C-alpha cells in the first residue's frame, strides 16, 4: 500500500534543534498536501506546517519562524526541521498526506507518530549559596542522560516561589532552609518525597524529621546551617566572648579607623541570635542592646549583607555574624579569618535559628521523576555535596559519609557549637508573617520609628 513512517523523535534541551522525516512507500507527486500535526498529552489534534503540491507552506503561529517544513520528491520524504525548540513543543508528532484518486474523492493517511520531548531541569536556589557548584552536578547529569540542568537565583525567591509556582510553571526544585517549607506543604505547592530506605539510611535520622510535615517528607536535606561569630585574627586575636564588650571594643577600634563588628541589620535571622540570648523580657533586653549599638553610633543604621560582608573581607571591621556559604568570599580576600561561638548577652548565649538547607520538588512540575534521579544520585551524595562545598560551603552536611571530613574542619566546629547553643525552626506555616513580624519591628527599632516596648505589642499580635 502506501504507508508512511516518520522518524527523528528525541529528547533535547530549549533552544535544540530536530529534523523530523516521514517517508513514504509511493510518489509524494501523487500527494496533494503533507504536513505535520503534533499531539501533547490530553489535547486536541494541532496542525503546525503543511506543503501543498504547489510548493506552497503554512504554519501555526507558535511554530512560525522557528519551524520549516521541506520536501525531497527523489526521496519521497517531507522533513520537519524544528529550531530553537521550547517546552511547549514536547508532543507526538504524526505525518499526513492528502491524495486525490483519479475520480472527486480525496484519501487521508497517517503515520505512526514520533515522540520530541523538551526538557529543562530547572532549580531555584539563593545567591549566596553554591550555584556555580550545584551547576556543576548538574553539568554531570546531562553528561549521563542527556536533560539540560539550568540554575537559577533570583531575589526574594523565598516569597516570589508561591506566587509562581501556583500560577505559572517556576521551577522544577526548590532550595531553601526547612523553616520556610511548610507553608508551601499547607498551600499545595510541594510534592511529597517518596525515598528507598537506602537512600533514606544515608543520612542522619534528625536531618529527615526537620523536612516533614504532617507525617510526610516534603523536601530533600542537604546541611545543617547556624550563623557563628567570624573574626579576623590580625585585627582582634583575642575576641569578644560576650556582647557587652563591644562597646568598648568598638572604642578602641574607631580611634584606628576600624569598626569592632559589622552584620546584616535588615533580615532577622542576623539580629534574632542576640534578641533570643535570655529569651517577654529577654527581646526587651536583646533588642535594647542592638538599638543602644546604633544610638552610640557603633553600628550603622542600615547594614546590609553587602556593605558588612565587603567591609570585613576588605579589612575595615574587625568581626562579623554571618553563616558557612560566606567563608569562600573571605578565602578569596587576603583575611587571616576565625569562625567561633557568638557572643554570650547577659552571661547567657545568644541563641542563632539553625535552619536545614533542603530540596523540595515543585507540585506543579512534570520532572518529577528526574529530579528525584538529580537530588538522590548525584547531588546527595559523597561526590555532589563535594562540589557544592568547594564553590561555597553547606556547612554540617546532612551526609553521614561526610562526618570525619566535617569533624576535621575547624569552622564546622564553631558552627556546630552556635547550632547547639540555638534551635531548630519549626516547618510551620506561621514561619513567614512570624519573620515579616520581626523583620519589621528590627527596622523600625534600628531606624528610629517605633519604641522597643511598642515593637514586641506589634510583633505578638
Ligand atoms: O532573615 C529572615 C530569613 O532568615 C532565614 O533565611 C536565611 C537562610 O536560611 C540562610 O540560608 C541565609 O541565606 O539567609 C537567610 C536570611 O538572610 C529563614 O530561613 C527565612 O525564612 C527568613 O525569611
Amino acid at each position: 500500500q502506501r504507508q508512511l513512517v516518520e522518524s527523528g523523535g528525541g529528547l533535547v534541551q530549549p533552544g535544540g534543534s530536530l529534523r523530523l522525516s516521514c517517508a513514504a512507500s509511493g510518489s509524494i507527486l501523487y500527494f496533494n498536501r503533507m504536513g505535520w500535526y503534533r499531539q501533547a498529552p490530553g489535547k486536541q489534534r494541532e496542525l503546525v506546517a503543511a506543503i501543498t503540491s504547489g510548493d506552497s507552506t503554512n504554519y501555526a503561529d507558535p511554530v512560525k519562524g522557528r519551524f520549516t517544513i521541506s520536501r525531497d520528491n527523489a526521496k519521497n520524504t517531507v522533513y520537519l526541521q524544528m529550531n530553537s525548540l521550547k517546552p511547549e513543543d514536547t508532543a507526538v508528532y504524526y505525518c499526513n498526506a492528502k491524495e486525490k484518486g483519479w475520480s472527486f474523492s480525496l484519501y487521508d493517511y497517517w503515520g505512526q507518530g514520533t515522540p520530541v520531548t523538551v526538557v529543562k531541569l530547572v532549580i531555584w536556589i539563593n545567591g549566596d549559596k553554591g550555584y556555580n557548584g550545584l551547576a556543576e552536578v548538574g553539568k554531570k547529569f546531562e553528561k549521563d542522560t542527556g536533560i539540560k540542568v539550568t540554575v537559577e537565583h533570583p531575589d526574594k525567591l523565598e516569597e516570589k516561589f508561591p506566587q509562581v509556582a501556583a500560577t505559572g510553571d517556576g521551577p522544577d526544585i526548590i532550595f531553601w532552609a526547612h523553616d520556610r517549607f511548610g507553608g508551601y506543604a499547607q498551600s499545595g505547592l510541594l510534592a511529597e518525597i517518596t525515598p528507598d530506605k537506602a537512600f533514606q539510611d544515608k543520612l542522619y535520622p534528625f536531618t529527615w524529621d526537620a523536612v516533614r510535615y504532617n507525617g510526610k517528607l516534603i523536601a530533600y536535606p542537604i546541611a545543617v546551617e547556624a550563623l557563628s561569630l567570624i573574626y579576623n585574627k590580625d585585627l582582634l586575636p583575642n575576641p569578644p566572648k560576650t556582647w557587652e564588650e563591644i562597646p568598648a571594643l568598638d572604642k578602641e577600634l574607631k580611634a584606628k579607623g576600624k569598626s569592632a563588628l559589622m552584620f546584616n541589620l535588615q533580615e532577622p535571622y542576623f539580629t534574632w541570635p542576640l534578641i533570643a540570648a535570655d529569651g517577654n523580657a529577654g527581646a526587651k533586653a536583646g533588642l535594647t542592646f542592638l538599638v543602644d549599638l546604633i544610638k552610640n553610633k557603633h553600628m550603622n543604621a542600615d547594614t546590609d549583607y553587602s556593605i558588612a560582608e565587603a567591609a570585613f573581607n576588605k579589612g575595615e571591621t574587625a568581626m562579623t555574624i554571618n553563616g558557612p556559604w560566606a567563608w569562600s568570599n573571605i578565602d578569596t580576600s587576603k583575611v587571616n579569618y576565625g569562625v567561633t561561638v557568638l557572643p554570650t548577652f547577659k552571661g547567657q548565649p545568644s541563641k542563632p535559628f539553625v535552619g536545614v538547607l533542603s530540596a523540595g520538588i515543585n507540585a506543579a512540575s512534570p520532572n518529577k521523576e528526574l529530579a528525584k534521579e538529580f537530588l538522590e544520585n548525584y547531588l546527595l551524595t559523597d561526590e555532589g555535596l563535594e562540589a557544592v562545598n568547594k564553590d561555597k560551603p553547606l556547612g554540617a552536611v546532612a551526609l553521614k559519609s561526610y562526618e570525619e571530613e566535617l569533624a576535621k574542619d575547624p569552622r564546622i566546629a564553631a558552627t556546630m557549637e552556635n547550632a547547639q547553643k540555638g534551635e531548630i525552626m519549626p516547618n510551620i506555616p506561621q514561619m513567614s508573617a512570624f519573620w515579616y513580624a520581626v523583620r519589621t519591628a528590627v527596622i523600625n527599632a534600628a531606624s528610629g520609628r517605633q519604641t522597643v516596648d511598642e515593637a514586641l505589642k506589634d510583633a505578638q499580635t
